[PDB]
RNA sequence: AGGAUCAGGAAUCGUCACUCUUUGACUCUUCAAAAGAGCCACUGAAUCCAACUUGGUUGAUGAGUCCCAUAACCUUUGUACCCAGUGAGAAACCGUAUGGCGCGAUGAUCUACCCAUGGGUGGGUACAAAUGGCAGUCUGACAAGU
């Protein structure tokens, strides 16, 4: 406990006069030191489509996905840019899948596995649709959920598909993988998140989430508390351990386009022009659920921790870089990396990731990772039955 | 009982550098062109002539010192060799009872042609040497900067 070298960022309000959401990026940006200050990046590359954006597991390359035929894997921290691909057709996610080297795109129809040049590997001659596209290394499936009713496991490993399951749901309108547990998340149009294993053909349970479509979910570290927005200007705190929804926010001004879980307890909600963030909004009291407004200033309701209005956009994802505390959000010209003071983790353990990493550190940690895949059985609603 | 498909056999390391090779990108680029998201304007840079400046036939520029003119390769004139080696063969007595260089392995013996073992011609090989060949003592008018 006393090993843990490193600690996180705060933000502290210092009156009850001065408010601690009021802050705003340009002004964060001035005290944050100066590699992490200018570690937001503004990418505005107005020409394609809007963006989407998911950081690898470790923050060391950026993937970003234009709708109209932007792929591109930076090196995000330094200089170096990986990959800069024009692809005609529309795309819709991408994800690297075991390191920087290879990634894939969700496309207009088919997913494409790709090299860290920008060469093309695999063309999945399934994947006939594609619109959540993520993977979980631990077992080295690439999972994707297009706008058909199935759903489909990648064993890049191998590069052999696992299984593909038809949930009668219909169109996938939001999917978010469990990291601590490997269970899918997908989220459909009757307000209803089904759990999922490859090996199950009827979905592990249903949650009816919300009224009307799922907008998105989005689930712990810790995998206790996944966050669920629907279109309905509703957001539930669903607890997975238990299976209830904690808190109910009902009544945003415009339905969150997407929900992001930091690894120290924040959340983020995007309903597309504001972006806003919640501290320790997951545990368990009604207090601590996340509301827009306290009146009076009250202790027990609880204000928002970290705002943001984007003035000419509708954000279109986001995604917290994993041990750092900034979240990318893509909007349509781009990216931003919003600072926050303690969304990511201060000590992250190397021997899990390594945000600092050698070519040959990677190539030891790949065949670490490969020689530690688990077969498609093990995905289970519990890690350790 | 012997062989080939799905126990007679070394390989369990959380990488640091260094070098090498490999392919790929890359600013370019020849094969060798051809196509040009086209037009204005603003502004910047570069080049070329004119111009001007400074320096210059009291010499500006151009220039394969070293690959050695300090030579190479010969050519003629004076010497050392060999078709150093050969190695057992060369010449017929003795001061005042007694004493020896009287050879010689530890070396006796020699150093392709004609002429009765006297002399040399011819070729290869090496050097000294050349005021010998091969092998005939630079340019000279712009340059450079804006």
């Amino acid at each position: 406990d006393y090993l843990l070298p490193e600690s996180n960022g705060y933000l502290e309000p210092e009156n009850e006069l001065e408010k601690t959401f009021k802050v705003q990026q340009s002004e964060i940006k001035s005290s944050v030191d100066v590699s992490t200050a200018n570690k937001a990046l503004d990418l505005s590359l107005k020409e394609f489509g809007p963006y989407h954006i998911k950081y690898a597991k470790n923050g060391t390359h950026l993937l970003i996905t234009g709708r109209k035929g932007h792929v591109a894997s930076m090196d995000w921290r330094k200089g170096q840019l990986r990959a800069e691909l024009f692809l005609n057709e529309t795309c819709h996610s991408a994800t690297y899948l075991q390191n920087e080297q290879y990634f894939a795109v969700a496309q207009k129809k088919y997913t494409f596995i790709y090299d860290h040049e920008g060469t093309e590997l695999h063309r999945l001659k399934q994947h006939i649709e594609a619109r959540h596209l993520d993977f979980l290394p631990y077992h080295y499936l690439l999972v994707t959920a297009g706008e058909t009713g199935w759903l489909k496991y990648h064993d890049v490993s191998t590069g052999q598909l696992v299984s593909e399951l038809r949930t009668k749901a219909g169109p996938t309108m939001a999917m978010a993988q469990n990291p601590w547990n490997a269970v899918m998340h997908l989220g459909h149009s009757n307000g209803t998140v089904s759990l999922w294993s490859p090996s199950m053909p009827e979905p592990l349970v249903k949650l009816l989430s919300a009224r009307g479509p799922v907008n998105s979910i989005a689930i712990d570290r810790s995998g206790y508390y996944m966050a669920t927005t629907g279109a309905d200007r509703s957001m539930k705190i669903w607890d997975i351990r238990n299976f209830k929804q904690l808190h109910s926010v009902e009544s945003l001004p415009t339905p969150g386009t997407n929900v992001s879980i930091s690894d120290t307890g924040l959340l983020a909600l995007s309903r597309g022009p504001h972006v806003t963030l919640w501290k320790d909004a997951l545990k368990l009291s009604g207090d601590s659920k996340p509301c827009f407004g306290s009146m009076g200033g009250n202790p027990h309701r609880n204000t928002p921790y970290m705002s943001h209005l984007f003035a000419g956009n509708k954000v279109e994802n986001l995604g917290f870089v994993p041990f750092e505390d900034l979240l990318g959000v893509g909007h349509q010209t781009g990216i931003t990396n919003l600072i926050v003071p303690g969304a990511g983790e201060a000590n992250y353990d190397a021997l899990e990731l390594n945000p600092f990493e050698t070519k040959k550190q990677r190539q030891e940690q790949e065949v670490r990772t490969l020689l530690n895949k688990l077969p498609a059985d093990t995905i289970t609603l519990d890690p350790n039955s």
